[PDB]
């Protein structure tokens, strides 16, 4: 398949898709000569941390004597660049065998639009796909997406929570902005419905994107400038929001209350100190934090030399230390990860990373359910089992549909009729560190998704900066 | 795939068409290996669309002038209006390219299907030309690099709808949309235009061909519990039909249905036994087109004689309600005896789009044949060898194509690969002779006129629940 990858031989292979870059280089093809392949641009350090979590879990599992003793799990992991096209190349390789008529399960993708395209494909071959971050309600539809599950809750809930926060503060006047894609559009539509039920009025509603032109941006900023609304609900990823924010910062638009969907509420592309006068004090959703003992130590052993199997480790290094590998200065090889602050390690809570880790453990546990299957008390015809020596993707899907297990956090992980896994939300507020001068995601409440209306939202008003500054 | 239509040729065109309306929705407990889904309910109008493609190709081969050195071939599959079937087909289209042979594709129908396909063809810069997918999502050329269409996108249609409501001073309307890339974006556009005109929306529900009974009951309840008489519906017939059945069942009467073009002419909904519910709907229709020879071509269909079109056998069986060597078929019987949409039509609209999609591929190939070195489109004005053409060269030529159809019109695609078109506005009457439903034209929408001056309606021509000339 693709040139850049992370890959290790095993008896059973797990596919993986991660956004190691935020995007593709937009040298928009006029098709004057044969199109070469696009280049991926702007390193995503957080995304590399996500990919590490999958490798950590797979290595943790091959070490565990308990879980899958006779066998080893391998992996084939690719960069999507938040791009359907790159993600589809990689996926064509995952199903290369199957298509001619080997990959047992795929962990990914991140953006709901990317996961959709991938799912349309894997679904043809009943290859289970477990996403760590794709939250569009569209993916719950099991007629269209036969093999899709996720370790993240869908956005029906998040959008309802957004409307509940607004009602909580007795606000009744807002604007909305959403990314023009299968994450933003269905999310804000839901929010609209919920806002109406609670007599919350929406004065404007606009769509944006990573690739909006200057005229389209100017227009959105004008609508904003021209509106009495102080509270602006935004349903979007970092990359789709960054152009709008750059212009809003350029024109110095100040003291809006920004309500962030989980995709941008922790994004290092928006939570930048030079934007704080605009973006300070945003309130947003985050997934519940999880714990991976050993992970931080694993992330510090990265090395362009030592790491044979992870072929993303080279460019990681170069990006981190701003050098090149055997004028861009050459790299010693002996530089220290702890000297440069990047999102790779400069984090406090593991949230999406935890989902990656659970996505892998799900696949693993469903394989463990096949290892220990007792003939007669199995899930296939006449109580029969599946042969783990010769396992087929659809059998893992089957096992994933019936899975129930207890995670290191001591929780039961099972998937519903739609392949979703319910979860609660943290509510964070953007403060400025007086120690660092950097932005700090202060936890200020939580939303318990399944609870009687009026007993779901828990907030500490005392803790909130409304402009973000002490 | 087993069931197809194909013929060898120098350059192959792909084709996707909905020969069946859907799939048998048998949910799989995956206790054993899954078998494929079975396509259910034959779509005669869809067979005609596929016929228009084959017609246009043979005609083009017959033309000496257009592409002399070469013959055009075709490999043409059934999507069953399903992403999955369309993608199996598509994987075979790209099979050569992927391994690193198909030069262009015509289709698909449903925006949701063309979306899925377009993601795939786009990797390999294989041009795709849709005769019927009208989602604005498809105008986005960053995501859909190789997509064009011979149908206008719905931006105007949804605005037209809101112009119609403003005109009659209607005030608190209902909305219903198919849950897919046709319905959601159309209604999202409609809502924006309704906001600009201070038109309020009382409800908005989603529907689908595959919605269970609980999901339908709920929509029917929302409708029943509403004061809204005016209901805007953006959907295909097949996704709508389950809803209409239950509405007719509960006798829900005197609604004014505003019909998007995908169902405004649909034989699944335009059925006399629904006329007490569905009568008097107002809707949109594409400009008609003329195809000389085509009617005659449609009558030469034969399970025997048609060696290349492997859909004809099932066509025959479904038409005449027989079996092939549940009575056995003579193999002699007359197509012009049984009334089905295959031949029972007055105007060619989508069929004309199919035709034009094929000729657009053709005319872009022709412009390669006749390229003059130095005056061409590529590097240093260079040209492309037509003996060894590559899909992306056709894409390039298709982006800049400009030619004259048989109706005497200029066919070009804009920066987004779209094509503008006006609309007729039609109203659902009953036939006094026939008892069948009739699409009477009662207005037009002219897309070239300035904002506020695009709609025209003849009030006198409207029958208000199919029958009444007395309004309020
Ligand atoms: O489905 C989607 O597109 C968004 C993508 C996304 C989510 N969380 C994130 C955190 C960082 C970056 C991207 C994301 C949840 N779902
Ligand atoms: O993009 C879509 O899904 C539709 C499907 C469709 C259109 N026109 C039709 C006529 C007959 C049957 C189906 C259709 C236009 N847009
Ligand atoms: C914003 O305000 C000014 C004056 O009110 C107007 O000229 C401008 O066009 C407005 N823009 C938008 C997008 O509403
Ligand atoms: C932005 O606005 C603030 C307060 O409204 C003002 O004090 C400051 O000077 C402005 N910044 C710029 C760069 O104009
Ligand atoms: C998962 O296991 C626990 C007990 O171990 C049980 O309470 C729970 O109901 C199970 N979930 C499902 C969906 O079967
Ligand atoms: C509609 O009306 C009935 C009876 O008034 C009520 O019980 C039901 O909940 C309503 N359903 C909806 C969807 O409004
Ligand atoms: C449905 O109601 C209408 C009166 O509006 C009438 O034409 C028809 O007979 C009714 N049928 C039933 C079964 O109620
Ligand atoms: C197509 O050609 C005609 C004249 O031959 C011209 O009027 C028109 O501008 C052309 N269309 C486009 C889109 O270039
Ligand atoms: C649209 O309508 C106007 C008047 O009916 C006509 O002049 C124009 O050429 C039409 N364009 C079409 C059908 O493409
Ligand atoms: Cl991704
Ligand atoms: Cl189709
Ligand atoms: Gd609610
Ligand atoms: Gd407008
Ligand atoms: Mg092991
Ligand atoms: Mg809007
Ligand atoms: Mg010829």
């Amino acid at each position: 398949g693709p040139d850049q990858r992370a890959q290790k031989k095993g008896d059973i292979i797990l596919g993986g898709l991660f956004p190691i870059h935020f995007g593709v280089a937009a040298k928009d093809q006029d098709l004057k000569s044969r199109p070469e392949s696009v280049e991926c641009i702007r390193y995503n350090f957080r995304g590399f941390r996500w990919l590490q979590a999958m490798i950590f879990a797979i290595e943790e599992i091959n070490s565990s004597p308990a879980l899958l003793p006779n066998l080893t799990l391998g992996y084939r992991i690719f960069d999507t660049c938040n791009t359907v096209s790159k993600a589809l190349e990689a996926t064509l390789s995952f199903v290369a065998q199957n298509k001619i008529d080997s990959t047992i399960a795929v962990v990914g993708a991140t953006g709901s639009g990317v996961s959709t395209a991938v799912a349309n494909l894997l679904g043809l071959f009943y290859i289970p796909q477990v996403s760590y971050a794709s939250s569009s309600r569209l993916l719950s539809n099991k007629n269209q997406f036969k093999s899709f599950l996720r370790t993240i809750p869908n956005d029906e809930h998040q959008a309802t929570a957004m409307a509940d926060i607004i009602e909580y503060f007795r606000w009744n006047w807002v604007g909305t902005i959403a990314a023009d894609d299968d994450y933003g559009r269905p999310g804000i539509e839901k929010f609209r419905e919920e806002a109406e039920e609670r007599d919350i009025c929406i004065d404007f509603s606009e769509l944006i994107s990573q690739y909006s032109d200057e005229e389209e941006i100017q227009h959105v900023v004008e609508v904003i400038q021209n509106s009495t609304a102080k509270v602006i609900v935004v349903f979007s990823s970092g990359p789709d929001l960054e152009p709008l924010i750059k212009e809003i910062v350029r024109r110095n638009i100040t003291g809006k209350i920004w309500l962030a969907s989980e995709a941008w509420a922790s994004s290092s592309l928006i939570a930048m100190p030079q934007y704080f006068h605009v973006v300070g004090g945003t309130i947003g959703f985050a997934l519940k934090a999880g714990q991976i003992p050993g992970f931080r130590e694993f992330l510090k052993k990265v090395h362009p030399r030592k790491s044979v199997h992870n072929g993303f480790a080279k460019e990681f290094w170069e990006e981190t230390f701003n050098c090149h590998l055997q004028f861009r200065p050459l790299c010693t090889g002996d530089e220290n990860i702890s000297s440069v602050e990047t999102p790779y390690i400069d984090y406090t809570h593991l949230r999406i990373s935890y989902n990656v880790y659970l996505a892998v453990y799900s696949i693993a546990h469903a394989l463990q359910d096949i290892y220990t299957c007792l003939p007669g008390r199995g899930l296939f015809t006449n109580g029969s089992c599946a042969d783990i020596k010769k396992v087929e993707a659809w059998q893992v899907l089957k096992h994933l549909r019936h899975l129930n297990f207890t995670n290191n956090m001591g929780e039961q992980v099972t998937f519903d009729e739609c392949g979703d896994l319910v979860g609660n939300y943290s509510i964070i507020n953007w403060h400025l560190s007086p120690e660092d001068g950097s932005i700090v995601f202060k936890e200020v409440g939580y939303y318990n998704v399944y609870a009687k209306k009026g007993e779901r939202l828990f907030i500490n008003e005392e803790k909130i900066l409304w402009s973000g500054f002490s």
